[PDB]
């Protein structure tokens, strides 16, 4: 992996673009104004990308030899590079601070900022804005992955009276979902931030790996049937399946499709009648979760719940809302996502069902369909120092006042009322607010300060 | 990297899920019923994943361990597992046979399919479904992104009269976006099977990698100004910074942005006025490429041309759209995306703008933002050998008969109307539609067919 190209082209050209005499160039994050965002990622990609020794010979060498051709010129600083080469063993000269990893800070809030340490890598700084900046990933999973925990949190306590496996209500099924597998890996632990309901391994790996977990691993999963192992055995076989299925597995919990033909059937026939007898037989610890992935969230589990409150005792609980006997639960796999899985929960509660019959799960929603667009995660230059002396820099189109830019040294604050603020033109340094809550994680190519998964689950707690 | 790791969890516990006594697991990938997909991306997951030995003693044991805590048990299949390792000593014992890489094949029909070489491995085809799925990315954004050429040939021919500069109308600005690295590599990739233009370094890597090109510029960037180099400068002198960038890269084409502060302003009197001079005076093979970043990306489009037009000679070329001199481009690279992309080039053309002006940029869009959903990417097992005999299977959920599944051995073939036949029930074999046109790409770990990125190109050629 070579990072002297991994970034967007034009940046390569950026060294000659700075006003003349400038020495530095501190650039922060921020998610522009989900009030709240979870910070989260940043540590994995600064051990894995960032540190050690990071320049070569053989790394300045190629990047010329691609920006060569690529630029059809030789506009690339590997005058630049090399001085980072020799001067300082290919270590970065940058200093990075930051929020604890976890955090749950409010939009409009600096998360992290980046400068160059050494006044000749002023152009350093803006250069990792790319690799850098593809935290928004980790951190949008992580927030929104959050919301839809309290979503099913709200629901739960009004439902059932608690929060029991509240962290497994949202099953991540998006590893097939993903763009790659690095990306199957940083979502997945933009999850476990949350539930411990995960069927990407991957994300697994980079937890104990960048982040560690003194937990018994960081997430788990219970066997289940997917399409191939029921429709294999022949569309007039269902049962035989079904039943296959729940006996091999009759173990420990397992979850079983019910939708590759007619899941009302299944329900009502097959779970409901033919099978009656392995699933009143099963153990609390191990119930057979029924699952469809057929259409429309809401209709369906309403349905199926329906159905299975009518071939089983379903009883009221403390609050009200119908209770499937412990060796019968639901999980939705389709069509789930942040927005439905308020529906479905709000669906079931008006049709007095508790929250405690259904766990969720979500694939392409939880680890796609996010962008660097819902957060507004953006990384602007706020300082610089040309000729010795520092302004305040920032943005501020025309046509859009949301698009301004903070400006100046910024420095993140408790305030008084519990909440943060976002100190800017270098006031921070006024001993106002108490002290900066960013935290040097990052200088001159060595990792100062990090945290364990186990610390960011603390962060990123509810309520 | 881990092959034993890279699938979805439950699939883990799936080897037993099977009807007893089933030799065969054969699966396909289609883009259930963007009417026409280029299929993209497999020669690479075959490559860097699924190639050469896959299998040591010391990943069963990892998996081993790590599976053994996550289903808190030891669902994991090591005997089935450590048998391919000494058999075909850690070569998958798989065949996947698919279209030609660039194929712009149409929608419902078999891109490629997977099966067990081995009857032992039989359990062994869908759990690189995972692997092989993700897949859905480079078809999509090498689709997606055809598409966007599509609308961009159609009113660049439809108002220059040819289609000179189409392969650069669409600049891949997304690295900064994707949900990861190996993403972005992946993404871009997909991306410059269609255009040229990218600021993606890393999928230029990729594809001289896994695809080769024998061609000079695989992917192509000129220098380009970003909010930092230009508002470091102090808003006073977003002048100064004009003046330096077009100085620096007065030879070649050189890109700079306009929104820090007013767009309207840097465009109608900073370039307009105050630097002229500096245009005017240029090459028509290095332009200055005007690109605003913020406001309605079509209503500022027409703004910016309209102020261009007026401060610069337009002319009207032959089709009778206005077009600005040679020296003087715009590069619309905020907000594009297949939808607001086909509004703003047809609103050019209501007013009288020559799609030859500008040159798009998307980012997010482009390579993020897409998911398996679109282009309905599914995997499915279709045929299946239990107790010597072969069965069509499939899945045909009700309340959505869209998600139903071929059945049987399938054949891509051609009809005489020049389109594309899948054929299903083995029905293939009754040598109708001419030969099958998917190729053998896998056999036991050996890449046994693939395509330069040369040859993709022209599969995935337009008109
Ligand atoms: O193996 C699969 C993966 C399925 C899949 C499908 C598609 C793609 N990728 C993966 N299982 C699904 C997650 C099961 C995890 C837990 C087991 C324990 N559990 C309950 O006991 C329960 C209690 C109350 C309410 C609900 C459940 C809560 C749910
Ligand atoms: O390099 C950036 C990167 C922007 C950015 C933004 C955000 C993140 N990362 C990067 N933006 C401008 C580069 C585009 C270069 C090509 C040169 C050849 N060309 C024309 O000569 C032209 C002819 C006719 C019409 C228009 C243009 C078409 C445009």
């Amino acid at each position: 992996f070579n990072i002297l190209l991994a970034t967007d082209s034009y940046k390569v050209t950026h060294y000659k673009q700075y006003p003349p005499n400038t020495s530095k160039v501190y650039s922060y994050f921020e998610c522009r104004e989900y009030e709240e965002t979870v910070f989260y990622g940043l540590q994995y990609i600064l051990n894995k990308y960032l540190k050690g020794k990071v320049v070569t010979k053989e790394k300045i060498q190629e990047a010329k030899e691609v920006y060569r051709e690529h630029f059809q010129d030789d506009v690339f600083n590997e005058r630049g590079w090399n001085y980072i080469l020799e001067k300082y063993d290919g270590h970065l000269p940058i200093e990075v601070k930051a929020v604890p990893e976890g955090s749950v800070i409010p939009r409009g809030n600096v998360l992290f900022t980046v400068e160059n340490t050494d006044p000749e890598c002023y152009w350093l700084t803006n250069w990792i804005e790319t690799i850098l900046v593809q935290s928004w990933y980790p951190i949008t999973v992580a927030t929104n992955s959050r919301e839809q925990k309290k979503i099913l949190a709200k629901y739960l306590l009004e439902t059932s009276g608690n929060l029991d496996g509240l962290e497994y209500k949202l099953h991540d099924f998006g590893y097939r979902g993903v763009s790659s597998q690095e990306t199957a890996g940083i979502g997945a632990s933009a999850h476990l931030v949350n539930f411990k309901g995960t069927d990407t391994v991957a994300g697994i790996a980079l937890i104990k790996k960048y982040y560690g977990t003194k937990d018994p691993v960081p997430g788990y999963s219970v066997p289940a049937a997917e399409h191939s192992t029921i429709t294999a055995w022949g569309k007039d076989h269902e049962k035989d399946a079904f039943e296959h299925i729940v006996t091999q597995f009759s173990s420990v919990p397992v979850s079983v499709v019910s939708d590759s033909y007619d899941i009302y059937n299944a329900c009502e026939k097959i779970w409901g009648e033919d099978l009656r007898h392995l699933i009143v037989s099963r153990s609390t610890e191990a119930p057979l979760i029924i699952r469809p992935d057929s259409g429309n969230p809401l209709d369906t589990v309403l349905k199926v719940l329906d159905i299975l409150g009518k071939k089983f005792p379903v009883s009221e609980n403390s609050k009200g809302y119908k209770l499937l006997p412990p060796y019968l639960r639901v999980i939705q796999g389709d069509g789930v996502d942040i927005n439905t899985l308020q529906e479905i929960v709000e669906g079931m509660k008006q049709k007095k069902w508790s929250i405690e019959n259904v766990s969720f799960g979500s694939g392409g929603a939880l680890l796609q369909k996010l962008t660097r667009d819902l957060l507004n995660c953006s990384f602007k230059c706020s300082y610089v120092v040309t000729n010795g002396l520092g302004v305040n820099v920032f943005k501020d189109p025309v046509a859009d006042p949301n698009k301004r830019s903070k400006k100046g040294r910024l420095s993140l604050h408790r305030t008084p009322a519990g909440t943060f603020v976002t100190l800017e033109e270098g006031k921070g340094d006024l001993e106002e607010y108490g002290h900066d809550l960013l935290h040097t994680v990052f200088k001159n190519g060595k990792v100062t300060k990090s945290y364990s998964f186990d610390e960011v689950r603390k962060n990123a707690q509810l309520n």
